[PDB]
Formats: C-alpha cells, sequence, structure tokens
RNA sequence: AAUUGAAGAGUUUGAUCAUGGCUCAGAUUGAACGCUGGCGGCAGGCCUAACACAUGCAAGUCGAACGGUAACAGGAAGAAGCUUGCUUCUUUGCUGACGAGUGGCGGACGGGUGAGUAAUGUCUGGGAAACUGCCUGAUGGAGGGGGAUAACUACUGGAAAC
RNA sequence: UAGCUAGUAGGUGGGGUAACGGCUCACCUAGGCGACGAUCCCUAGCUGGUCUGAGAGGAUGACCAGCCACACUGGAACUGAGACACGGUCCAGACUCCUACGGGAGGCAGCAGUGGGGAAUAUUGCACAAUGGGCGCAAGCCUGAUGCAGCCAUGCCGCGUG
RNA sequence: CCCGCAGAAGAAGCACCGGCUAACUCCGUGCCAGCAGCCGCGGUAAUACGGAGGGUGCAAGCGUUAAUCGGAAUUACUGGGCGUAAAGCGCACGCAGGCGGUUUGUUAAGUCAGAUGUGAAAUCCCCGGGCUCAACCUGGGAACUGCAUCUGAUACUGGCAA
RNA sequence: CGGCCGCAAGGUUAAAACUCAAAUGAAUUGACGGGGGCCCGCACAAGCGGUGGAGCAUGUGGUUUAAUUCGAUGCAACGCGAAGAACCUUACCUGGUCUUGACAUCCACGGAAGUUUUCAGAGAUGAGAAUGUGCCUUCGGGAACCGUGAGACAGGUGCUGC
RNA sequence: UAGUCCGGAUUGGAGUCUGCAACUCGACUCCAUGAAGUCGGAAUCGCUAGUAAUCGUGGAUCAGAAUGCCACGGUGAAUACGUUCCCGGGCCUUGUACACACCGCCCGUCACACCAUGGGAGUGGGUUGCAAAAGAAGUAGGUAGCUUAACCUUCGGGAGGG
RNA sequence: AAACUGGUA
RNA sequence: CGCGGGGUGGAGCAGCCUGGUAGCUCGUCGCGCUCAUAACGCGAAGAUCGUCGGUUCAAAUCCGGCCCCCGCAACCA
RNA sequence: AGGACCGAACCGACUAAUGUUGAAAAAUUAGCGGAUGACUUGUGGCUGGGGGUGAAAGGCCAAUCAAACCGGGAGAUAGCU
RNA sequence: AGCCAGGAUGUUGGCUUAGAAGCAGCCAUCAUUUAAAGAAAGCGUAAUAGCUCACUGGUCGAGUCGGCCUGCGCGGAAGA
RNA sequence: ACACAGGUGGUCAGGUAGAGAAUACCAAGGCGCUUGAGAGAACUCGGGUGAAGGAACUAGGCAAAAUGGUGCCGUAACUUC
RNA sequence: AAUUCCUUGUCGGGUAAGUUCCGACCUGCACGAAUGGCGUAAUGAUGGCCAGGCUGUCUCCACCCGAGACUCAGUGAAAU
RNA sequence: GCUCAACGGAUAAAAGGUACUCCGGGGAUAACAGGCUGAUACCGCCCAAGAGUUCAUAUCGACGGCGGUGUUUGGCACCUCGAUGUCGGCUCAUCACAUCCUGGGGCUGAAGUAGGUCCCAAGGGUAUGGCUGUUCGCCAUUUAAAGUGGUACGCGAGCUGGGUUUAGAACGUCGUGAGACAGUUCGGUCCCUAUCUGCCGUGGGCGCUGGAGAACUGAGGGGGGCUGCUCCUAGUACGAGAGGACCGGAGUGGACGCAUCACUGGUGUUCGGGUUGUCAUGCCAAUGGCACUGCCCGGUAGCUAAAUGCGGAAGAGAUAAG
C-alpha cells in the first residue's frame, strides 16, 4: 500500500488528482488516499501522515508554521509539485520502488561426496571433490541423493587439509562441514548457487 | 424583624461485632457530547495558541488664536458674446464657511488581555519628606520691544515612501 | 533546597529627584539576613466576591466592581502636569509584504471577521435617540465607550402544546 | 401594550423499571451476543442482555461525560487514633522550644469592658416598591464576624521585686 | 532516585507510576489435625471356611457388528431394573406397509355381529366367493358391534431426575 | 494314592419332551471321546452358637427354561487372652490462614502475552551561575576642529547654542 | 521408616 | 594392518582359576493398592553367549577365524 | 617532611634529520627523561672461564661471549669445495 | 530462367472482425468448379483489392537442375 | 691508528639585565678553528617568508607550526581525601 | 578481549563515508580465580581512538639567505 | 638361544629444541622472478531443445562439441644459493586492444528521449575521500568516462618501510620440558663519489676540394590532437499525453600545455622605519656592532601563480566498418 495525504488549492484539482492516482493502482501494489483536502497543509495533516507512513503532497499549497513544527520534529516525506504529471510520475516511482527484488538462483558449484570424516564441532564432515564450477564460503546449498532433495541450508565450514579457505575451484579436494547435515553418505551431490536480483518495475 | 441548624445506604464472613477502604443517593458549572425541540423575559457566550492575521471601522476638535484662498455657497466692480438687463466669463477674502499649514487642548481617558510577578504586587491599618492639566475661593498684575519659520512662491531628486 | 549577602549593612561629605532614601559617587567601620524558614527550585495576577457546607472549614477568582502588570520580542529616552506611552518616537532582533532592484512598509491581548488549535464559545449589523467622555462661547463634530439589534435551549424564570 | 377575524386547528420528548431506588410480564438468545456507578447478571423457564406491552421519574427538555464541595468524624481546631486491626523511636543524657508548686506588692503585655475612626459600591439576609406573576430591577436597614486609636477593669496567664 | 554514614556487607531519611475491592482484628458454630482423653462395631487380635489359580454359569467394561435397545457406575453399579430375550416380550437393525390412524372422543353414510373356504404374497396385507341380514324398534331409527370419509384430535419407552 | 474306578469341560453319533415355530437360539436322555485342574502370587472376603461349615426339599417368573432370587429342614464346629493398630462411628477438650468444610487452602522458580517502572555508553532541547569579549540607539560628562537669527559689543568681535 | 497431589466457574 | 578391553532380550547387565535348568536393573502389556493420581507391590511376554571353524554331555569360563564398538594411537577437511 | 614538583651543572638515550669509502669502527644538530636519591662521581681493593657477575637481555667479563684471550696436543678430522 | 496472361473462389466456412472472402488470432488439417490453382508461403491494402508463389498457355531458344568422388585455394584467425 | 666535531677528576670565577652557575652583550684573558680565489646552474644540506584552504598528507599530525613569564581572580568528573 | 578461526559476528554511538575506537549482546573455535580473577585515584619519552588551536604535512609549490655541487691555482684518495 | 621385520643383520646398551646459532657444500634440491606446458582459468566459435504471447538465433540459450591467449590456480625443476632484495604505497612511465568516454556504422522486441547487441576505430582522455599495511573490496560524492592487461605480478645503485622471515616481551593453543603455531599482540640500523650502454642538455676537432660573412631550401625527426554545459533551430520532427530530437550555428566552462609580469598577489637577509637587552664612539644628543635578518611593519627591480593572453581547429588526400 502507498498512502497519500493530498492537499490542493482547488476542490476541482483535489477531485481530479484523486481519481487520476486511483486509475493507476496495480494488483500487486495499491494506492490509498487517507486524507484529501483543500488549503494549506495543517498540523492535523502532519499527524495523519505521521500515523501511517504516508507521502504528504501539496499541489499548490504550502505548510504553515504549525504544520512545519511536526514536519521538523518528525521527518516526513513532504512533497511540493505544480504539475499533476510530475505528481503522477513521483507516485509511480514510489509504487515501483515498493516492489520486490525478484530473488533468483543459478548453480555455480558442484561437488561429490567421498571418504566421510568426523569433527568435534560440526560432527560429520564430507570430503568432496569439486567436479564443475566453484564453491564459496557462505552460500545456499542443496544436497541431492539420487536426484532427490535431502538437505537445504548454507555452506558453513570450508577448509582444505588444515587451512580455512573462502572458495575452492573445480579440480581440487575440499571438506564441507555442516552440523545439521549429519546423514553424510558417499555419492551424495552438493549444488552451490547464489542469489540474483532483477528489480521489477510497474509497467 | 435581618441564625428555622446536622438523615444515610451497598459492599470482606457460613453467620456476628469492629477496623478500614471503594461506591451511591445532593447541590453546582463560562461546560461539552447523544436523542429531542413551540413561544417569551433576563442574563451569558475562545476556559486551548500572550499562535499568525486579509479587509472595514475604533481620536479627534477649535476661523471667538494667527497667516490664507486650495473646494465652492453669496455678493460687488470691470471686460464682454449679450436674454438686451439681465446672462456669461477672468480678477477680487467683503462674506456664510473652509482642504492644506502654524498654534491650543485632547491622544497617559475609555477599550483589550492574565504572559510576567510569591511580594518590588494585593488586602487591612497608619505615616511624612512631595507634586498635581482641567474645576473652584481669596488677594494682586496684565507696560513696552525684537528676531525667525511653516504655509506660500521659483527650481530640483523620487516607482513609491519621502 | 541550610547557609545567603561587597553597595552588601551602617556612618561623614558631594551629587541627584517634585519628594525621604545606597537613588548615585569618594572615604571610614564590618557589618546585614537566616530554623519564628534566609537563599534556591516549582506553581500563580490580588481583592470585594462565587460554589459547597448546620457551622468551622474546603474549592475557586468565569460575568460585575476596585487595584496591579503588559501591548510582535529586547532596550532607551523625548514631549508632556501626568507615559518611560495599545492605534507615538529611536535602536536592535524574528517573521511577513511591495519594489521600476536604486529602495521601503508592517504589528487586532480595540469592535466585527479569517486561518490554525480544540470537545467547545456568536454578526466583516444599526445609531450617536438616551447616559458618559474629547474639542468648542455655542451650534455642532468625533465616540466598535455606550444604547440596541442578529446567532446559540448555555443558564434561571414564565406560558402553551386545549 | 390593547383591539378584531377564523379555526383544536401549528406545538412532547428523554431516561429508567434485580438491590441500593420510584416502577413487571411475555418472546428471542443460551457464559455467545451483550449489560455494568458498587454488589454483579448471561453456560435453553434471564423481572439484570435484545425486542414488545405495561409502569415510574422528569419535561422543552432528558440523559452521559468532565470538575468542586457534601455525605467522609476518611487529616478529627470545632471533631480521630497507636496491647492484638496502621501507628511508642532499642534505651538514655540533654541545647533550642513547650509547660510549670505556694505569699504579697507592682506593671498592665496577654485578657475583658466602653467610646471614636474605619471596614468602597455591588453581592448575601429582613421589611417594602415596579415590570401583567416569576426570573429581573430597585428604597431603607442589618450584616460587613475584621483592623487601628483612646479611656478603664486587674480574677487568670506573662514581666519585675520580695 | 537523591543526601548522610560505613573498609565492606549494608544502615538511615524516603516517593511515584501501576493494580485490586477488598486487606485486617476479636470472637461464635461446624468441619478437619500424621493433638489429647474416654467408648463402641467380626475393626483388630485368636480360629474356621473362602476369593484371587483351572473348567463352566451369569452380569459389566471394552471391541466388533445391521442392530448388538434403554437404564444402573467407589463404598451405596456389575446373578442390578429383568420373579423366565427362540415368536410376542422388544423400544433396537434391515426390509414390506398406513396417515383422524393401533388406542379415547364429536359427526356423516353404509353395514348384524360371528362363523367357511379360495387367488397372490415372507407375512402384514390387499383382491373374491360364501354363509349370515336378530333382539328394542317411537317404523325417518338406537343400543351392542363392523366398513368408508372430513376436521377438532389421538399418539410418543422422545429430551430435561440440575 | 495315580492325572487314577477322582475330575467333567469340549466334541461326534443316536434319542425324549413344551411350543405355529428348538438353525441363528431351549431343556432333558442313551452311546463314544475324556482338556485344564494334584489346594492356587500380590491382594482380599464372611462368620461368635444351632452361628460358620457341609447335605437335601420347596416356591415365585413361567407353554417350554436355574449354578440366580426367595424359603424349609438334617448333621453340626474352632476361637475370642485384650484394645497396643488398620477401618468406621459416638462423647469431651484443644489448634486452625479450613466453610464445593483436608478430595480444603496455599508458595516460589520456569515457559508465553501485555502494562507501567528503575539503571544504562550516549543523543536532542529548556532554564540558569561564574569569568570574559562585544558597544546599536539613547542619556550624562569633557572638548586645541567646524559652524552659529534673539543677549552684549570698541561693530573688529564676545557670551551662549549647534 | 516412609506417607506427594487434587483444572475452572 | 592400529598399542587393551569388550559384543546376552527394546536399552544397560550377572555366569572371573567356577565350560551344568538364560537371571537382574531399567523399558512394553497386565493385575493389586488408593475416593483418584503418583509412588509402591505381585505378575507375564521377551534369548544361537556379537558372527563362523577346531574341542565337547558343556561354551566369551578351552581354543582358532569373521564382523562391530570402545581406551588411546584416530589422520584431521 | 617527601625514592615530592619545575629546572641548570651532572647522569641518561625516547623522536627526527644528517652522516653510512664518516669529523666519529654509534657521533653531530634540534627536541626529550631523572636531577636529595634504589642518586652520581674520583682513588684503591676483591670475585677468573663450564667459571665470575647479572633489579634477568644469554646481558657483561679490555672494540671479541649459547662458554674470554694466549701457547700447546696439532699437519685435529673434512665420504666436502 | 525471363517477358506476355490465367493464377480465382464452391463459401463472409463457424468465428473474429476499426472495414478479415488465405495470410492481426482458434477450431479445420477436407474437396469441386478446373489448360490451373494449396479455403493458400508472403509484401501489400483501413480485409478483399493491388501485387505475388505452385501449375499450366503463348513468344523467345539449346542446353539446364541437383547429388557423389577428388587437386589447389577462401573465411573461422586478437597482444603487449 | 691522525695536528681526529669524541672521552677525561678537582679549584677560582667580575659588570648590565635576570630567580639563577639558565640566557644575551661585555671586562681580565684568549682566539678567527693550516688550502684558497671566482661564479651565483640543476640537485643535496641548514634556515627565513608565503596569497586562499587548514590534516584533504600519511601506516601514523612523522616533521614542522603553535603554547610559553610574574601577580591576582577562577577552576569539573573522579578520588586512596 | 594483548585471548574470537568463521569475521569487517549483530545492535547502538560517533563521521558524509569508520576492517580502527567506545557501549552492549553471549554462538567463550580455544577466559577464569596468587602461571592469580574483577576493579581502581595517581603516575607513564607506553598501545589505540576523538576534538580545539596550529600550521608548506598537503591542494601546489614560489621566492630569498648561507654551506657544497660548477670554474681557476696547490695537494691528491677508494671500492672494482 | 635374535619381530637383529630398517629382514647383507653400524652397540648388549639411546629421545628432542634451536627465532641465540655455527661450519663445509648444492641451483645435484624448494620459496621470489624467468623458461616449457596449458589440465584449470579468461575470450571466441559450432549444433539448437527451449525462453522470448506468435516467432530457435532482437536478447538469452539447456545437453554436447571445436579453438585462441599466455592471463589466474596448477604441473616440471632447465637458469641463478663464491647472493637475481619479496607485498603495498610515492615519483616517472611505455606497449597491446579482447574499447570505459569521445568518433563512424548494421540490427533491434529502435515512435521520440533513453537503451540492448554486434562491426570499424588505440588520436586524446580516463576522480577525490572514509575504513584497512591492502592491491582488492564496501561505503559517501563527483565525472563524458572513472577500461582490461604486458612491461622481473614495470619501477628500493629513484624514495618509503605500514605488511612480511632475526634477535625482546605477552595472550590463546600444543608439549613434562627446552620450545612451537602458515594464530594474535607492542617494539625493532634500508649502504654505493657512475667506468661502459642508455637518456636529457651543451661544447671542441675534422670534413663538405681557394678562403670568408650572411640568408635560405627542406630529406628527416619531434610536439600537439580531450571534453562538459547553456542558448537558437524548436517546445519544432515524433507522440494520445507526458516527454522530446537528428542535421546545422553561437556563447561560456573543466583539465592540460605555451608564453608574459600590464593588472591582482608572494618573495624581496642589497631600501625605509618602529622597538627590547647590552657594548662601544670622552659625555648629552646622534649613531654603529651583537642577539635567527635580534624581533617586527612596509616595500623597488628581478623571479614568480593563485594573476592574464593564447592553443587543440577548419580544410585537403587516400581509406576501415558500412
Ligand atoms: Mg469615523
Ligand atoms: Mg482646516
Ligand atoms: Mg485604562
Ligand atoms: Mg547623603
Ligand atoms: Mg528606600
Ligand atoms: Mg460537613
Ligand atoms: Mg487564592
Ligand atoms: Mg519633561
Ligand atoms: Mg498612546
Ligand atoms: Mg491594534
Ligand atoms: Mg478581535
Ligand atoms: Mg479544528
Ligand atoms: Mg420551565
Ligand atoms: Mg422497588
Ligand atoms: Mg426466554
Ligand atoms: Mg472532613
Ligand atoms: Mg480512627
Ligand atoms: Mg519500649
Ligand atoms: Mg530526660
Ligand atoms: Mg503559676
Ligand atoms: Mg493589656
Ligand atoms: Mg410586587
Ligand atoms: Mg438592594
Ligand atoms: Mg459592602
Ligand atoms: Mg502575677
Ligand atoms: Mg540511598
Ligand atoms: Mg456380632
Ligand atoms: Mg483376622
Ligand atoms: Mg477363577
Ligand atoms: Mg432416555
Ligand atoms: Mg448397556
Ligand atoms: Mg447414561
Ligand atoms: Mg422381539
Ligand atoms: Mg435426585
Ligand atoms: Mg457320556
Ligand atoms: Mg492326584
Ligand atoms: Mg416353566
Ligand atoms: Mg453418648
Ligand atoms: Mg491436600
Ligand atoms: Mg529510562
Ligand atoms: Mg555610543
Ligand atoms: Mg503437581
Ligand atoms: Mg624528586
Ligand atoms: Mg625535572
Ligand atoms: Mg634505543
Ligand atoms: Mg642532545
Ligand atoms: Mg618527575
Ligand atoms: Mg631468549
Ligand atoms: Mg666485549
Ligand atoms: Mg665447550
Ligand atoms: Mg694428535
Ligand atoms: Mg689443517
Ligand atoms: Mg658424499
Ligand atoms: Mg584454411
Ligand atoms: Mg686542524
Ligand atoms: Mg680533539
Ligand atoms: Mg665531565
Ligand atoms: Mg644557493
Ligand atoms: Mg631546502
Ligand atoms: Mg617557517
Ligand atoms: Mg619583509
Ligand atoms: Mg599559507
Ligand atoms: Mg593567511
Ligand atoms: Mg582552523
Ligand atoms: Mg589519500
Ligand atoms: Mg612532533
Ligand atoms: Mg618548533
Ligand atoms: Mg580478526
Ligand atoms: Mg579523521
Ligand atoms: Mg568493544
Ligand atoms: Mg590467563
Ligand atoms: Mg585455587
Ligand atoms: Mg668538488
Ligand atoms: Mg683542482
Ligand atoms: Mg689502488
Ligand atoms: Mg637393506
Ligand atoms: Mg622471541
Ligand atoms: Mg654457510
Ligand atoms: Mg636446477
Ligand atoms: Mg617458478
Ligand atoms: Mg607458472
Ligand atoms: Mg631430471
Ligand atoms: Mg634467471
Ligand atoms: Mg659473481
Ligand atoms: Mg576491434
Ligand atoms: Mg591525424
Ligand atoms: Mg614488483
Ligand atoms: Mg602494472
Ligand atoms: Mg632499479
Ligand atoms: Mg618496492
Ligand atoms: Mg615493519
Ligand atoms: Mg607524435
Ligand atoms: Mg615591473
Ligand atoms: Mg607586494
Ligand atoms: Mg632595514
Ligand atoms: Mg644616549
Ligand atoms: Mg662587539
Ligand atoms: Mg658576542
Ligand atoms: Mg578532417
Amino acid at each position: 500500500e502507498v498512502n497519500i495525504v493530498l492537499k490542493a488549492d482547488v476542490q476541482g484539482s483535489v477531485e481530479a488528482i484523486s481519481d487520476s492516482l486511483l486509475k493507476l493502482s496495480t494488483d500487486e501494489v495499491k494506492v490509498k488516499i487517507i486524507g484529501s483536502g483543500v488549503g494549506g497543509i495543517t498540523e492535523t495533516d502532519a499527524t495523519l501522515a505521521a500515523a501511517s507512513n504516508a507521502i504528504l503532497v501539496g499541489f499548490n499549497v504550502r505548510a504553515d508554521a504549525s504544520a512545519r513544527k511536526v514536519i521538523e520534529a518528525e521527518s516526513l516525506d513532504l512533497r511540493y509539485y505544480s504539475v499533476i504529471y510530475n505528481l503522477i510520475d513521483e507516485v509511480k516511482a514510489a509504487m515501483s520502488g515498493m516492489l520486490s527484488p525478484e530473488l533468483k538462483q543459478q548453480i555455480i558449484g558442484l561437488a561429490e561426496v567421498r571418504d566421510v570424516f568426523k569433527s568435534p564441532k560440526f560432527g560429520a564432515i564430507a570430503g568432496c571433490m569439486v567436479t564443475e564450477g566453484v564453491v564459496k564460503r557462505h552460500n545456499p546449498i542443496r544436497v541431492l541423493r539420487d536426484n532427490v532433495v535431502i538437505y537445504e541450508g548454507e555452506l558453513e565450514s570450508l577448509r582444505r587439509f588444515k587451512d580455512d579457505v573462502n572458495e575452492v575451484r573445480n579440480g581440487m579436494e575440499c571438506g564441507i562441514g555442516v552440523k545439521n547435515y549429519n546423514d553424510v553418505r558417499t555419492g551424495d551431490v552438493i549444488e552451490v548457487f547464489e542469489i540474483i536480483e532483477i528489480q521489477r518495475t510497474i509497467a
């Protein structure tokens, strides 16, 4: 929800801008005008915009001293425009910004378990051979045993022989330590991936 | 004539008496809100932001203090196209008056507010070392001179204010 | 909140005010206030009165009347009998407005009225006919004081809805 | 303010009904929905919730909320308490402070008596008068319980002397 | 929290927000006590015979079933209601039937009651043939009883033993 | 002196009998088979005299049904020293924070939710003490600079003002 | 010798 | 190829110089005790001695193989 | 009074620059610490090497110290260059 | 292979359609009329239309089309 | 090792200013340091000044710059007072 | 944390931006009580961080004063 | 009679530390750098299921395949152990193009503006800070852009010394201990006068055919080449609107470079003045020396930046992609 507190100089302007803003309401995100009025921005308008995280917009009006008191004390998003199209552009920008970042995954590593070992803190650690890609320190992982998901989490411990490492490229041996992954069995595959964003926008 | 003045109840316990709190019945208000609403008389009406203000009005008056004709309500002279003796038009302060100016009185009253002030203010009761426009009583003067300035004219700076 | 005060308390002389006075200076003394509450901190205009109560007391100071303080904020003085002056002056400050960008103006806590705040509180009205003030010999002019009217069941009282 | 025409025509609502507290039945619901100042009602026969009928109270008003006093002798001066309900310091010595045996004299401070002055008006109260009654307005009185000065009393308290 | 005191532990002075309708003292009656005293019962002790072990009868719980009808549940339910479930009893299950009805009562019409057999069908049940057509009888009918029809009704071993 | 001439369940075959009806689901009889069971754990029950123990007979319900219920008789014991205790009950007294009356009441940590509150490195404001800098306007004091219509003058200038 | 506890209204 | 002890029922356990009916603690299913629960008591199911080969009426106790666990060595991923 | 304070002589050596075939085999310039004390200094004496001394750094013992210097075993040995 | 012509619609198939008869989209995945035509491959038209592909008629006229095996070349080919 | 910017104990110690044996200029006294003369370039060393900005420099305010005396007034948290 | 690998752990403060610093959290790889634990006024040519002043440290160097460097005369090295 | 099992059997009889170290050797053997290689990494290409509403190839692209570079992580041990100084920073650079900006084009799922992808192009240009030793990285805030790599991971006989491999000390951890950690923490000597090559400047000799003084031509070489914003065209083309051009002109900036002191300033120990202490010129007065030019205030010329003038071009020829 995008909350708007709209005050304009003329009632015709108020009633035109309200419907112009309502027309562009998308299913994913909507816009509500909690307050709509004619005249300068008042302390009541400031309080109403403080209650809900609203954008306090004045079409051809300016805040008085009393309203500016609350505006200074609590920092709200006060906006002054002179063109309905500028106001609509800003509202569309806010609506688009409110959207989700579109989390997506892609495989960047692959290892096969061999020669299970033991550890005091993490319990049973897996001695993996990286077959393709790269495996990083703290990235989400998926354990597959015969192409069926067994474990979902994040790679916690990654060292070689004796030294902790941040990454291991394909072709080297590595040790993977996940305390909750206690059913370590030879032949298991581990997929490593990261998270990518596309940052959708309304259109 | 002016002193005709004083009520209790519910609630702790199985029940009782105490102690002790809470609650209610009364009166009152610069009240607000809900439902409803015919008339009249008297009174009251920003208690919060001593927060900010568009616009109009709320302190003027004296020509019987004095220079004056900027309005113009009269009159007279004169010059004139003449209604043919009655009109008109420039001077003229004689004039009923009077914009602007000097001068006198008033603007310290009336009106508004409760910020500040814990006594440097207020209430009560006293005092001595004081002034007092206008209003009133009494006793006495009110003689003779001088130099300026506003207004008004001639220039000049100004968008305005000046 | 237990200690507070150096012009501080007293005296001589000068100065100053309408008037007494550390009111102000020079000098001399070390004094003065405080447990009967000094100093410090919080709150608040005071009274006649109003409410309540049998009374004593408790709460309160809205209207009317008396006194005090203030006039956008801070400061100063002039004029005047009387001001350290609500609709005066000068300086400084915050804010607002006009500008030809050279430069200027402003003070509703006066009566109406507007924005804002709030649960909440009215007409941008008529007249100087009466009373009372300012000027004037008077006539007369001015007077949002005042007299009236408009809005509100806000209160008290009276009548009707047969 | 008086007169004339017509016509019951234009004019009644709010709260409450278990006890406190004046006023009872039915239906719906079934610890749900709801009520509630206090005690507290509602878990299938509710005088306590919702509706209807009936009744009680007030009336151009009625009810709710806010605030003060009263009831509250529940800050007890009038007018309370501390063995066990709250409440005697663990005990003692002692400054300031409070109180103090008996005889006389004196003072006259406390105390009491009389007089004078004062205690604004309005408001409160008593007797009257005017708005068609009332509210309201208004004449006189009383009160304004206080404060100051003067003149006296000397029982008691205080001071001085013995 | 602040102040003072103490090496420390801590001591002394001493609140507010918030929450409840109570908290509390003395005493009365009852109950209870791993308090005391006295007394009684096949209560214990001293004995006999048992149950709990095995087979069987019966009831109950549980389970299953179309139904396994409904009750009764520590002592004080469990050979209990039940002093007699193969039909009935018997409500419960599945099927087949009826709607003023199996039973009471009001009304109309028709028909003696009853005794004999036959078709279909598990039966109930429908569907025929028979036989019979008597007492009172005011000669339009009643009383004993049968069939059909309408409406008031009849009916419930359905729930609440709080 | 044994799983037996004890023990009788189960089971097969064959029969008697009530009743419309013995298969779900009756009683009795004849032949055959002959399980478990050789005195029974924790625990628990009745009985003090014709009692217990054991042995037969009858009745109700009922067409047909008992090891159940009710009822009659034959044979016929052991042990009770005593109230020290389990259970229950009665009376007197005592303690109680109990009164849905000990199957009462009631405490604290810990897990969850909400409300207010203390400490807290810091952050943002208001007021104010002390020590300094700062000096608009105004008032007062002092003035070799400039300027000046009222008074004086020797007419050159003085006094005084700005 | 030991001898706990008792949902709410 | 790495230093010792082991392996009894669902879990933990007794039989060692003593090779003779598989027993005891805790768990599961019952019964009793109590108004009821806990506690407590009485009972039942439950087994190649970790797994095989020599020895032997016999079974880790006399031995020899296989498998598993643990004291450390067990690297350390 | 003080293993008190500031600060010269005096005793040190924290920073920087220079120098690094130096003026010097550790110094110069500018700063810096202590400066009545566990202080500093002159003269003389004692402790001798698997030993001494050490408010401890494996520090010092004549420009040399995880075992001083001089002479000898000695032409030690060197699977090494 | 060019050029001169046909090269269409039985039938807006149902439907959509700015104005869709093959071409902006679905079902339909068939067949006559026919020298010759697929209810159609596409530019194009505010859909047809205009203009085109397959097939065939005429003019022109002798070569033309696509595979296989082979020799030598071309691109793929950026570094201090 | 040098006619070496180093080290070396004691005694005397004047004037002006100054607390002073610090520091500055002088007296008595002693010295100009055993290669010079020119020029007035990069670069190095030792110094002075610097518009506006003022740590942005750097591992780091290194180095520089800055403060600096006597008298009087005044002075916080904390504290073993 | 003079102790924490993961690690620039998370939150708050400071900045404009803070792997450093200060205050907390506790998941203490791998604190801990005379190999002392936790505090602590004063002290320190001790380690870390911040602020005022100050500045050629720096943006970005410029000019000037002396000693060398350069030229002339005398003497006259060194590593390799 | 020996698990002399290290099994041709050094003793009957035997473990460690050295960062306090020392000697003799080795590039017969590692760490830095070079060399070979190219598994890995980076870049390119082949096929095309599929995504893209329809549509493989606007943009991506599964399962698979083929190459280039020398460029990361690796392999080898060929050079250097009678010495090739190692990370980061400063100063100074130079090359490649697989192009970050600027320039020219094709395609687009390119209406305009703004974008995506590919081709040609190396002339010029290509950030300051906060934190960390930090190259990198995150963050703040700019720019037209804040390019990727080679050069002994360019550059210590140019500088630094923060990290890191000496000696001191401590924490955690391991060890009985000496001690150790590729864990942390505080402190800790950076030498060289340039012979040759090279480079930046400046001279002498001879030659060029009689000698000498001048002015030239120009084979050849070097320097330079960057770019923002505002206005007009024009609120026009394009679009429903919002918004908003190509092409072509003008003006004013940033960085960089050259020149020059007319101006604004710095310096100006060679000019004038003020002033503290002290000494001297016989003394007063007036002067001089010393104390950083004693301290300080101004300031001529010259040199200078912060000051003010100019520059990068237009044009022509032959071309790359097209
Ligand atoms: Mg007027
Ligand atoms: Mg006039
Ligand atoms: Mg007044
Ligand atoms: Mg005097
Ligand atoms: Mg006085
Ligand atoms: Mg009372
Ligand atoms: Mg009061
Ligand atoms: Mg005056
Ligand atoms: Mg006035
Ligand atoms: Mg006004
Ligand atoms: Mg007003
Ligand atoms: Mg409002
Ligand atoms: Mg009334
Ligand atoms: Mg009643
Ligand atoms: Mg009901
Ligand atoms: Mg009272
Ligand atoms: Mg009391
Ligand atoms: Mg006592
Ligand atoms: Mg006493
Ligand atoms: Mg007495
Ligand atoms: Mg008296
Ligand atoms: Mg009357
Ligand atoms: Mg009266
Ligand atoms: Mg009065
Ligand atoms: Mg007396
Ligand atoms: Mg305290
Ligand atoms: Mg008996
Ligand atoms: Mg017994
Ligand atoms: Mg039995
Ligand atoms: Mg029932
Ligand atoms: Mg039953
Ligand atoms: Mg039941
Ligand atoms: Mg039946
Ligand atoms: Mg009952
Ligand atoms: Mg038999
Ligand atoms: Mg037997
Ligand atoms: Mg029978
Ligand atoms: Mg009895
Ligand atoms: Mg209990
Ligand atoms: Mg707090
Ligand atoms: Mg002044
Ligand atoms: Mg419990
Ligand atoms: Mg000392
Ligand atoms: Mg010192
Ligand atoms: Mg040192
Ligand atoms: Mg020195
Ligand atoms: Mg010291
Ligand atoms: Mg050591
Ligand atoms: Mg030595
Ligand atoms: Mg030795
Ligand atoms: Mg020998
Ligand atoms: Mg030899
Ligand atoms: Mg050898
Ligand atoms: Mg080829
Ligand atoms: Mg010499
Ligand atoms: Mg010497
Ligand atoms: Mg000496
Ligand atoms: Mg020089
Ligand atoms: Mg220099
Ligand atoms: Mg300097
Ligand atoms: Mg100078
Ligand atoms: Mg500067
Ligand atoms: Mg400056
Ligand atoms: Mg500064
Ligand atoms: Mg930097
Ligand atoms: Mg320094
Ligand atoms: Mg300095
Ligand atoms: Mg770390
Ligand atoms: Mg900083
Ligand atoms: Mg910290
Ligand atoms: Mg430790
Ligand atoms: Mg210990
Ligand atoms: Mg030389
Ligand atoms: Mg020479
Ligand atoms: Mg030589
Ligand atoms: Mg061998
Ligand atoms: Mg060490
Ligand atoms: Mg060696
Ligand atoms: Mg080699
Ligand atoms: Mg190498
Ligand atoms: Mg390599
Ligand atoms: Mg080899
Ligand atoms: Mg090499
Ligand atoms: Mg060599
Ligand atoms: Mg290219
Ligand atoms: Mg060119
Ligand atoms: Mg390098
Ligand atoms: Mg490089
Ligand atoms: Mg080099
Ligand atoms: Mg380097
Ligand atoms: Mg270092
Ligand atoms: Mg070039
Ligand atoms: Mg010049
Ligand atoms: Mg100058
Ligand atoms: Mg000079
Ligand atoms: Mg002199
Ligand atoms: Mg001299
Ligand atoms: Mg000298
Ligand atoms: Mg060109």
